[PDB]
């Protein structure tokens, strides 16, 4: 079986806010014979499979593909992985959903969800959608998460205007596997870019691969000191490190 | 019912000093259908009542009624709340009343206070009132307290000239409910407008409506910082505000 020239690309940041739009290059996608707008699978880490629309953009390489934190956070991969990708072209309409909300988010939100949240992000676009994901919808300076728990054509659909939505239950606990976004990330940094990828080159390969240093006889750095006037968000940027490498952080 | 649109209105502080003169503004006056003088009755918070005299001004808005400290603090509304507006018609003159002092207040006063506090307070002004009040009259290099007991036209009346005062009795006690009025408010600093202001409007919500502050992520101010000459009166401003917001203080 062919799978390792492909269908194998490199994670990396977004610039579209889509939780539904992946983004790769106009080559890459006549190598797989995608045209834009289909919908496509994606399985990463821990079996776990998404359904996303597709688009093309041009400052790309052949390699990488730029994914939302919600998509990248639904297939427990991180950045500088690898995932797979097939076309999905057996996607039907749904005709029956039922929406949960994340009790850690909703605090002090009165009244009902639906008519506020969920009508106006299902509006006129179709968004597919798979059993036992997680979304987020942004609103009345809040920002509330819902979990997926079932699909009438099970186990992934594409929404479509005649779908209905049984949002009808009380809310459900976030476990201890899938990690809060309400935390920090690269995209919760606004400017200051040429020092990120810095910073982002400094601790790659002891924090992404620890066992290579057991191999070879080389000193990374281990010393970093940033500094700049007061109000510029550095304990920011060392949380976001500490959470995108997936490394365990300790303040002093 | 109707009671929304000409049956409300909100407190703000008064320029007047009469403890019975209510001011609004000539538009609301003549929406009200009320004239100059007319006796007015006010309802608040825990269904307390108020009868006063009525009088029109320029400067305010079309939902503002400005009332004096004393029938504030006698209503147990506070600034920023709203209150019920009605005419009475239906007032007599008195023929017996029956006033006492607070004992917290009286003290080394002797002689009797018949004849040099009630007899200049009630003299030439047809003065309202009702059963239960609490007013307060100035002279002697002090302040005293008086409280109505009883009233002939039970439960309110207007002072006339011939209405007699039974001023018999012994000193009555300060309840936990109502607050001194030897108290510092916004009336007791004088000058410093622009900064009582800004200072008024920037704790305005945390401390009225704490509540929403669980509805929203905005975080409101935390540090403010007073300075100025030592003798300007800084403490006077913040036991001010800490008493017209109903805050608790603690002092370091
Ligand atoms: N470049 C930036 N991007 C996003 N937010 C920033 C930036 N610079 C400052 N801020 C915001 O202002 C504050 C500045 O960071 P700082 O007060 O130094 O960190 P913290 O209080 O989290 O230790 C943060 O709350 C952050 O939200
Ligand atoms: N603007 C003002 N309005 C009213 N009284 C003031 C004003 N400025 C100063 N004072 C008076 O002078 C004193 C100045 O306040 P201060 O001496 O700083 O506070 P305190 O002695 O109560 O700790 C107070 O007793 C106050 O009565």
């Amino acid at each position: 079986k062919q799978k390792n020239r492909p269908n194998r690309l490199i994670v990396d940041e977004a610039i579209n806010e889509d939780n539904s739009v992946v983004s790769l290059s106009q080559p890459k996608m006549d190598e797989l014979q995608l045209f834009r707008g289909d919908t496509v699978l994606l399985k990463g880490k821990k079996r776990r499979e998404a359904v996303c629309i597709v688009l093309s953009d041009d400052a790309c390489s052949d390699e990488k593909i730029r994914m939302n934190r919600v998509v990248r956070n639904n297939l427990r991969v991180r950045l500088g992985d690898v995932i797979s990708i097939q076309p999905c072209p057996d996607v039907k309409y749904g005709k029956r959903i039922h929406v949960l909300p994340i009790d850690d988010t909703v605090e002090g939100i009165t009244g009902n969800l639906f008519e506020v949240y969920l009508k106006p992000y299902f509006l006129e676009a179709y968004r597919p959608i798979r059993k036992g994901d997680i979304f987020l919808v942004r609103g009345g300076m809040r920002a509330v998460e819902f979990k997926v728990v079932e699909t009438d054509p099970s186990p992934y659909c594409i929404v479509a205007p005649d779908t209905v939505i049984h949002c009808e239950g009380e809310p459900i606990k976030r476990e201890d596997e899938e990690e809060s976004l309400n935390e920090v990330g690269y995209d919760d940094i606004g400017g200051c870019r040429k020092q990120l990828a810095q910073i982002k080159e400094m601790v790659e390969l002891p924090l992404r691969h620890p066992a290579l240093f057991k191999a070879i006889g080389v000193k990374p750095p281990r010393g970093i000191l940033l500094y700049g006037p007061p109000g510029t968000g550095k304990t920011l940027i060392a949380r976001a490190v500490a959470n995108e490498t997936g490394a365990f952080f300790f303040l002093i």
